[PDB]
Protein backbone atom coordinates (compact mmCIF):
# COMPACT_ATOMS: atom_id res chain seq x y z
CA UNK A 1 0.00 0.00 0.00
CA UNK A 2 1.18 3.63 -0.89
CA UNK A 3 0.97 5.17 2.85
CA UNK A 4 3.04 7.56 1.46
CA UNK A 5 1.20 9.40 -0.94
CA UNK A 6 -1.37 9.09 1.49
CA UNK A 7 0.20 10.81 4.18
CA UNK A 8 0.32 13.63 1.94
CA UNK A 9 -3.49 13.98 1.98
CA UNK A 10 -2.81 14.57 5.65
CA UNK A 11 -0.22 16.86 4.81
CA UNK A 12 -2.01 19.25 2.95
CA UNK A 13 -4.76 18.23 5.05
CA UNK A 14 -2.42 19.70 7.84
CA UNK A 15 -1.79 22.61 5.55
CA UNK A 16 -5.47 23.66 5.43
CA UNK A 17 -6.22 22.77 8.86
CA UNK A 18 -3.57 25.11 10.13
CA UNK A 19 -5.05 28.05 7.77
CA UNK A 20 -8.41 27.12 8.11
CA UNK A 21 -7.86 27.32 11.92
CA UNK A 22 -6.33 30.82 11.83
CA UNK A 23 -9.70 32.67 9.94
CA UNK A 24 -11.79 31.16 12.54
CA UNK A 25 -12.59 34.67 14.13
CA UNK A 26 -15.82 36.61 14.29
CA UNK A 27 -16.61 38.31 11.47
CA UNK A 28 -16.09 35.13 9.68
CA UNK A 29 -19.20 34.25 7.63
CA UNK A 30 -18.99 30.31 7.91
CA UNK A 31 -20.11 30.39 3.97
CA UNK A 32 -17.19 31.97 2.93
CA UNK A 33 -14.92 30.83 6.03
CA UNK A 34 -15.73 27.32 4.10
CA UNK A 35 -14.94 28.02 0.65
CA UNK A 36 -11.97 29.84 1.63
CA UNK A 37 -10.76 26.20 3.01
CA UNK A 38 -11.85 24.30 0.48
CA UNK A 39 -10.39 25.54 -2.55
CA UNK A 40 -7.29 26.07 -0.29
CA UNK A 41 -7.17 22.56 -0.21
CA UNK A 42 -7.74 22.89 -4.38
CA UNK A 43 -4.78 24.74 -3.88
CA UNK A 44 -2.57 21.92 -3.61
CA UNK A 45 -4.09 19.88 -5.72
CA UNK A 46 -5.83 18.31 -2.80
CA UNK A 47 -8.92 16.57 -3.70
CA UNK A 48 -11.17 16.66 -0.91
CA UNK A 49 -13.22 13.52 0.52
CA UNK A 50 -16.01 15.01 1.87
CA UNK A 51 -17.28 18.88 2.94
CA UNK A 52 -15.22 21.15 5.53
CA UNK A 53 -17.48 20.60 8.48
CA UNK A 54 -18.19 23.45 10.59
CA UNK A 55 -21.07 22.17 12.99
CA UNK A 56 -20.24 24.33 16.24
CA UNK A 57 -21.50 24.92 20.02
CA UNK A 58 -24.28 22.02 20.08
CA UNK A 59 -24.51 20.03 16.84
CA UNK A 60 -22.25 17.52 16.60
CA UNK A 61 -21.29 16.80 12.70
CA UNK A 62 -22.57 17.33 9.05
CA UNK A 63 -23.00 20.85 8.44
CA UNK A 64 -20.92 22.70 5.42
CA UNK A 65 -23.12 25.65 4.28
CA UNK A 66 -24.76 26.26 0.93
CA UNK A 67 -25.20 29.23 -0.67
CA UNK A 68 -27.89 31.45 0.95
CA UNK A 69 -26.06 30.83 4.45
CA UNK A 70 -24.47 33.69 6.70
CA UNK A 71 -23.63 32.72 10.23
CA UNK A 72 -20.76 34.51 11.48
CA UNK A 73 -18.91 33.35 14.52
CA UNK A 74 -19.38 34.80 17.73
CA UNK A 75 -16.71 34.63 20.06
CA UNK A 76 -16.45 31.43 22.58
CA UNK A 77 -18.39 30.30 19.46
CA UNK A 78 -17.21 26.45 20.19
CA UNK A 79 -16.78 26.10 16.16
CA UNK A 80 -15.62 22.45 15.00
CA UNK A 81 -13.65 22.91 11.77
CA UNK A 82 -13.12 19.16 10.18
CA UNK A 83 -11.28 18.80 7.43
CA UNK A 84 -11.16 15.92 4.84
CA UNK A 85 -8.88 15.43 1.67
CA UNK A 86 -7.64 12.23 0.19
CA UNK A 87 -5.92 11.59 -3.11
CA UNK A 88 -7.48 9.20 -5.54
CA UNK A 89 -8.82 6.78 -2.85
CA UNK A 90 -6.59 7.78 -0.36
CA UNK A 91 -8.20 9.85 2.45
CA UNK A 92 -7.08 11.71 4.91
CA UNK A 93 -9.38 13.24 8.00
CA UNK A 94 -8.47 15.62 10.81
CA UNK A 95 -10.47 17.74 12.88
CA UNK A 96 -10.32 20.94 16.02
CA UNK A 97 -12.71 22.43 18.14
CA UNK A 98 -11.75 25.66 18.32
CA UNK A 99 -13.20 28.68 20.60
CA UNK A 100 -13.59 31.04 18.40
CA UNK A 101 -11.14 34.27 19.19
CA UNK A 102 -10.60 32.54 22.39
CA UNK A 103 -8.63 29.91 24.92
CA UNK A 104 -8.59 25.87 25.23
CA UNK A 105 -10.59 25.97 27.86
CA UNK A 106 -11.26 22.59 29.39
CA UNK A 107 -13.29 21.05 27.06
CA UNK A 108 -10.92 21.83 24.58
CA UNK A 109 -8.18 19.93 26.03
CA UNK A 110 -10.15 16.87 26.92
CA UNK A 111 -11.00 15.95 23.44
CA UNK A 112 -7.33 16.79 22.57
CA UNK A 113 -6.10 14.77 25.55
CA UNK A 114 -8.51 11.91 24.12
CA UNK A 115 -6.83 11.79 20.79
CA UNK A 116 -3.27 11.93 23.15
CA UNK A 117 -3.83 8.76 24.83
CA UNK A 118 -5.59 6.39 22.09
CA UNK A 119 -2.65 7.39 20.03
CA UNK A 120 -0.38 6.59 22.80
CA UNK A 121 -1.52 2.98 23.67
CA UNK A 122 -2.21 3.09 19.60
CA UNK A 123 -0.01 -0.01 18.09
CA UNK A 124 -0.86 -2.63 15.84
CA UNK A 125 -2.10 -5.46 17.47
CA UNK A 126 -4.43 -3.94 19.73
CA UNK A 127 -7.98 -4.38 20.95
CA UNK A 128 -9.99 -1.31 20.01
CA UNK A 129 -12.02 -1.24 23.00
CA UNK A 130 -8.46 -0.73 24.64
CA UNK A 131 -8.41 2.29 22.67
CA UNK A 132 -12.30 2.85 23.59
CA UNK A 133 -11.06 2.70 27.11
CA UNK A 134 -7.94 5.34 27.13
CA UNK A 135 -10.43 7.90 25.86
CA UNK A 136 -13.55 7.76 27.90
CA UNK A 137 -11.16 8.10 31.18
CA UNK A 138 -9.73 11.23 29.84
CA UNK A 139 -13.23 12.25 29.40
CA UNK A 140 -14.22 11.23 32.63
CA UNK A 141 -10.88 12.48 34.63
CA UNK A 142 -11.75 15.99 33.17
CA UNK A 143 -15.30 15.00 34.15
CA UNK A 144 -17.28 15.56 31.12
CA UNK A 145 -19.76 14.12 28.28
CA UNK A 146 -18.53 11.80 25.86
CA UNK A 147 -20.27 11.15 22.54
CA UNK A 148 -21.87 7.40 22.97
CA UNK A 149 -22.67 6.54 19.01
CA UNK A 150 -20.75 9.47 17.30
CA UNK A 151 -16.68 7.61 17.31
CA UNK A 152 -13.73 7.47 15.50
CA UNK A 153 -13.90 4.60 12.32
CA UNK A 154 -11.77 2.75 10.02
CA UNK A 155 -11.29 4.14 6.48
CA UNK A 156 -10.17 2.28 3.01
CA UNK A 157 -9.28 3.33 -0.11
CA UNK A 158 -11.97 5.90 -1.29
CA UNK A 159 -14.41 5.03 1.62
CA UNK A 160 -14.80 7.46 3.96
CA UNK A 161 -16.44 5.33 7.19
CA UNK A 162 -15.19 1.77 5.64
CA UNK A 163 -15.82 0.59 8.74
CA UNK A 164 -14.80 -0.48 12.33
CA UNK A 165 -15.44 2.88 14.38
CA UNK A 166 -13.62 3.02 17.12
CA UNK A 167 -15.86 4.35 19.56
CA UNK A 168 -15.20 6.98 22.53
CA UNK A 169 -15.73 4.03 24.61
CA UNK A 170 -14.40 0.96 26.12
CA UNK A 171 -16.82 -1.09 24.37
CA UNK A 172 -16.03 -5.19 25.93
CA UNK A 173 -16.90 -6.37 21.88
CA UNK A 174 -14.54 -4.00 20.29
CA UNK A 175 -12.51 -7.15 20.59
CA UNK A 176 -10.43 -6.26 17.40
CA UNK A 177 -6.96 -6.30 16.26
CA UNK A 178 -5.57 -3.29 14.75
CA UNK A 179 -2.64 -4.26 12.42
CA UNK A 180 0.11 -2.83 10.05
CA UNK A 181 -2.42 -1.44 7.17
CA UNK A 182 -4.94 -0.92 9.79
CA UNK A 183 -5.77 2.85 9.13
CA UNK A 184 -8.22 4.64 11.56
CA UNK A 185 -9.33 8.47 12.07
CA UNK A 186 -9.91 8.92 16.02
CA UNK A 187 -12.52 11.04 16.13
CA UNK A 188 -13.00 12.31 20.07
CA UNK A 189 -16.09 13.89 20.41
CA UNK A 190 -17.26 15.21 23.54
CA UNK A 191 -20.00 17.35 25.25
CA UNK A 192 -21.43 17.98 28.81
CA UNK A 193 -25.14 17.09 27.53
CA UNK A 194 -26.13 13.25 28.66
CA UNK A 195 -24.03 11.77 26.03
CA UNK A 196 -25.98 11.35 22.77
CA UNK A 197 -26.35 12.87 19.43
CA UNK A 198 -29.55 12.81 17.00
CA UNK A 199 -30.29 13.50 13.35
CA UNK A 200 -31.74 17.15 12.64
CA UNK A 201 -32.98 18.94 9.84
CA UNK A 202 -31.61 19.76 7.20
CA UNK A 203 -29.52 17.92 5.66
CA UNK A 204 -26.86 19.69 3.32
CA UNK A 205 -24.79 16.93 2.82
CA UNK A 206 -25.69 13.56 0.42
CA UNK A 207 -23.50 11.11 -1.31
CA UNK A 208 -24.28 8.53 -4.13
CA UNK A 209 -25.09 4.42 -2.75
CA UNK A 210 -26.67 2.89 -6.20
CA UNK A 211 -28.01 3.57 -9.52
CA UNK A 212 -31.85 2.93 -9.37
CA UNK A 213 -33.01 3.74 -13.29
CA UNK A 214 -34.78 6.85 -12.49
CA UNK A 215 -38.11 7.72 -14.07
CA UNK A 216 -37.84 12.05 -13.68
CA UNK A 217 -35.67 13.85 -16.38
CA UNK A 218 -32.84 15.52 -14.99
CA UNK A 219 -32.59 13.26 -11.71
CA UNK A 220 -31.26 10.48 -13.96
CA UNK A 221 -29.09 13.43 -15.58
CA UNK A 222 -28.43 14.67 -11.73
CA UNK A 223 -27.61 11.22 -10.08
CA UNK A 224 -25.53 10.45 -13.29
CA UNK A 225 -23.13 13.59 -13.30
CA UNK A 226 -22.77 13.24 -9.35
CA UNK A 227 -22.07 10.01 -10.12
CA UNK A 228 -19.46 11.07 -13.15
CA UNK A 229 -17.78 13.98 -10.89
CA UNK A 230 -18.21 12.63 -7.30
CA UNK A 231 -18.65 8.98 -6.64
CA UNK A 232 -18.43 7.09 -3.43
CA UNK A 233 -17.35 10.43 -1.22
CA UNK A 234 -20.02 13.12 -0.35
CA UNK A 235 -20.99 17.00 -1.07
CA UNK A 236 -23.00 19.75 0.01
CA UNK A 237 -26.51 21.56 -1.77
CA UNK A 238 -23.57 24.05 -2.35
CA UNK A 239 -21.75 21.64 -4.82
CA UNK A 240 -24.94 21.74 -6.95
CA UNK A 241 -26.38 24.76 -5.90
CA UNK A 242 -24.66 26.61 -9.13
CA UNK A 243 -26.31 24.01 -11.80
CA UNK A 244 -30.12 24.49 -12.02
CA UNK A 245 -33.00 26.69 -10.79
CA UNK A 246 -33.07 26.24 -7.17
CA UNK A 247 -36.25 24.49 -6.23
CA UNK A 248 -36.60 22.03 -8.93
CA UNK A 249 -32.77 21.10 -7.53
CA UNK A 250 -33.39 20.48 -4.34
CA UNK A 251 -36.08 18.59 -5.51
CA UNK A 252 -34.12 16.93 -8.14
CA UNK A 253 -31.76 14.51 -5.78
CA UNK A 254 -34.59 14.40 -3.16
CA UNK A 255 -36.72 12.53 -5.53
CA UNK A 256 -33.37 11.08 -6.04
CA UNK A 257 -33.20 10.34 -2.44
CA UNK A 258 -36.01 8.09 -1.98
CA UNK A 259 -35.38 6.22 -5.16
CA UNK A 260 -32.69 5.43 -3.34
CA UNK A 261 -29.93 6.46 -5.27
CA UNK A 262 -28.58 8.39 -2.68
CA UNK A 263 -28.61 8.61 1.05
CA UNK A 264 -28.62 12.07 3.11
CA UNK A 265 -26.78 13.32 6.30
CA UNK A 266 -28.97 15.22 7.97
CA UNK A 267 -26.69 17.25 11.17
CA UNK A 268 -26.32 15.83 14.84
CA UNK A 269 -27.08 17.81 17.34
CA UNK A 270 -26.00 17.00 21.00
CA UNK A 271 -29.03 15.38 22.04
CA UNK A 272 -29.42 18.34 24.62
CA UNK A 273 -27.13 20.97 23.41
CA UNK A 274 -24.37 20.07 25.15
CA UNK A 275 -21.20 21.54 23.67
CA UNK A 276 -19.91 19.47 20.99
CA UNK A 277 -16.22 18.80 21.82
CA UNK A 278 -14.53 17.33 18.79
CA UNK A 279 -11.13 16.46 17.95
CA UNK A 280 -9.63 13.97 15.18
CA UNK A 281 -6.88 12.19 13.64
CA UNK A 282 -5.94 9.69 11.41
CA UNK A 283 -3.13 6.91 11.90
CA UNK A 284 -1.94 4.14 10.52
CA UNK A 285 -1.26 0.91 12.90
CA UNK A 286 1.70 -0.69 11.88
CA UNK A 287 3.68 -2.58 15.25
CA UNK A 288 5.09 -0.86 18.01
CA UNK A 289 4.13 2.59 16.68
CA UNK A 290 1.55 3.78 14.48
CA UNK A 291 1.72 7.07 12.65
CA UNK A 292 0.23 10.71 12.04
CA UNK A 293 -0.70 11.67 8.88
CA UNK A 294 -2.54 14.95 10.33
CA UNK A 295 0.30 15.25 12.65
Amino acid sequence: MDTEKLMKAGEIAKKVREKAIKLARPGMLLLELAESIEKMIMELGGKPAFPVNLSINEIAAHYTPYKGDTTVLKEGDYLKIDVGVHIDGFIADTAVTVRVGMEEDELMEAAKEALNAAISVARAGVEIKELGKAIENEIRKRGFKPIVNLSGHKIERYKLHAGISIPNIYRPHDNYVLKEGDVFAIEPFATIGAGQVIEVPPTLIYMYVRDVPVRVAQARFLLAKIKREYGTLPFAYRWLQNDMPEGQLKLALKTLEKAGAIYGYPVLKEIRNGIVAQFEHTIIVEKDSVIVTTE
